[PDB]
């Protein structure tokens, strides 16, 4: 791989090693639903930092962006690069205990996705890609799947939003209603970058969400593109990250996927 | 432990040991479609071998009642145990490469949960218990969530049918719509034996589905009540296992799930 993306990946095995280390005081801590809520938010903090000064180490002069913390802007030829950092994903799977939650780190060239680092490190996944280089799972080449239709599709969805509104639960539902009928299953296990890294490897025939911010899709969306599959935003246009809505998958499924859902969209998603 | 259980356990291990060497050879599957289904067939009737042989190694006047095999009766003071087993709970996410699924043993004394094995071979997560004894998790006591209500909750669920129709899907996002509410998440993760540990262990606050068979509650239902927690059917009645419905939960979370169903229930389920 690239240095830059093996410095991503020893980040993102760091953070991951504190997060599984964190797991453990939580259902002792649990008792108090605010106070863990707060240990949570601590956790992700000292996740970000250890990512963070890790890829700080090697380019001091690179932009990054993180939810809390927004975006820093880089120095000199820095300028071009931008790392965008999930440093969990999949808190409320977090909070409840639940290990299926992941790292996520993405860097930008001018806009363009360049590295990607899914980690999941409780069943220590670590799904990587760059751009040209292709994906890989553990060092194991990965390939979108064959699977022609949706016929005996595994799909997977989420609803990312932090509360629960009828107009997004309307839509949300008007989509998955369309999307049961024929798949073997449709899956909610509530880690979008899992859920990606999952259509990257062959594991989900199909991915489709609404809601999300650019850094729960960045690193999932190159790993897609990487494994032979296609990404769009729910138009069919490249502006997911911008939008928030993301269909990707195989290249048959992206496309019955994304055609499925737009007779059930808004305009709002339209 | 009994050794009864530990025969239930170490069964299990075999089982997932060879379920595990099963997953390695699929390269995250798509080789051929039909032949993938078959093999699934191949990987289960092996593992319910595996089970089977340590069982009557240990017990062979035990009724076995197996997903692949059926029921086969015991003998003599053996005809008051039966071992209600699904060798890999999760075939459609096995299938898929998907890393969630598991082994599930339960041992029925005259009509009763008595023990219970559910087992995750990819995380090395062994869920046990006796009637009587608690439950555990890796030798850990378990114990369901302090949560007191549905508001911020995390739900399990599943719809395994595909009709050639949309009726039965209505019916189940009636119930669905109704429980959304105040809740952090619901998940559709495809394996209910993990699905009914993740209550028992405190990872759901509780959970619902409609047409399950009895070797993927069992052991479950089990793991559940021996952790502080409820398991009735939809009507609140305890013909689960026969009837193919269920609700599990802590306390206060199984009460207001079971209340928020009731008037969602079709006639089907009454
Ligand atoms: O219940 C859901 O719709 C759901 C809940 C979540 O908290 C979540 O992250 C997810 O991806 C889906
Ligand atoms: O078919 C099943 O055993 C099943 C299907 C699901 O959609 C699901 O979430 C689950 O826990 C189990």
């Amino acid at each position: 791989m690239q240095p830059m993306l093996n410095i991503a990946l020893r980040a993102a095995r760091s953070a991951g090693e504190l997060i599984f280390r964190s797991i453990e005081r939580l259902d002792v801590i649990s008792v108090n639903e605010k106070d863990a809520k707060d240990y949570v938010t601590e956790v992700d903090r000292a996740a970000e930092q250890t990512i963070v000064a890790a890829l700080r180490k090697a380019y001091p002069t690179h932009a990054i962006m993180g939810e809390e913390g927004g975006l820093i802007e880089g120095s000199g030829e820095g300028a071009d690069y931008l790392w965008v950092i999930d440093p969990l994903d999949g808190t409320t799977n977090f909070i409840h205990g639940v290990p299926h939650f992941a790292v996520s780190i993405a860097c930008k060239y001018k806009g363009r996705l360049e590295h990607a680092v899914v980690l999941d490190p409780v069943r220590q996944e670590e799904f990587t890609a760059s751009r040209g280089r292709g994906a890989a799972l553990n060092g194991r080449r990965l390939r979108v799947s064959g699977r022609k239709s949706l016929e005996g599709a595994l799909l997977g969805t989420g609803f990312p939003f932090r509360d629960n509104q009828i107009d997004n639960l309307d839509n949300y539902l008007n989509m998955f209603r369309s999307l049961v009928g024929q798949t073997a299953g449709i899956r909610r296990a509530g880690a979008a970058s899992l859920d990606l890294a999952y259509v990257a490897a062959g594991r989900y025939d199909a991915f489709w969400e609404f809601g999300l911010s650019e850094w729960d899709m960045a690193a999932g969306a190159l790993l897609v593109q990487e494994a032979g599959g296609l990404v769009s935003d729910f138009t069919g246009s490249h502006e997911f990250l911008e939008k928030g809505h993301i269909v990707a998958g195989n290249t048959k499924c992206f496309k019955a996927l994304l055609t499925t859902i737009q007779p059930h969209l808004p305009p709002s998603l339209k």
